[PDB]
């Protein structure tokens, strides 16, 4: 599943914010508009057993340019939430749930 960074109208937000994953399904973040961006994943908001550093950019690596992608296949079933690091104070955030 593709998920982009940044609206096509400068939006903040990952489009898709919320979505439902297969277990070990590829998740395909793809740099899209408003730059900078990046993807991390919450240590607080993971299902027990998630090592986030394993699945999380690192927090000084950043996306500048259109078409870049950061690839994370999830393989504990739950809820997940993800945030852009520079984004995450204006509401840039989402939630997948692997099931
Ligand atoms: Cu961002």
């Amino acid at each position: 599943v593709d998920v982009l960074l940044g609206a096509d109208d400068g939006s903040l937000a990952f489009v898709p914010s919320e979505f439902s994953v297969p277990a070990g399904e590829k998740i395909v973040f793809k740099n899209n508009a408003g730059f900078p961006h990046n993807v991390l994943f919450d240590e607080d908001a993971v299902p027990s057993g998630v090592d986030v550093s394993k699945i999380s950019m690192s927090e000084e690596d950043l996306l500048n340019a259109k078409g870049e992608t950061f690839e994370v296949a999830l393989s504990d079933k739950g809820e997940y939430t993800f945030y852009c690091s520079p984004h995450q104070g204006a509401g840039m955030v989402g939630k997948v749930i692997v099931n």
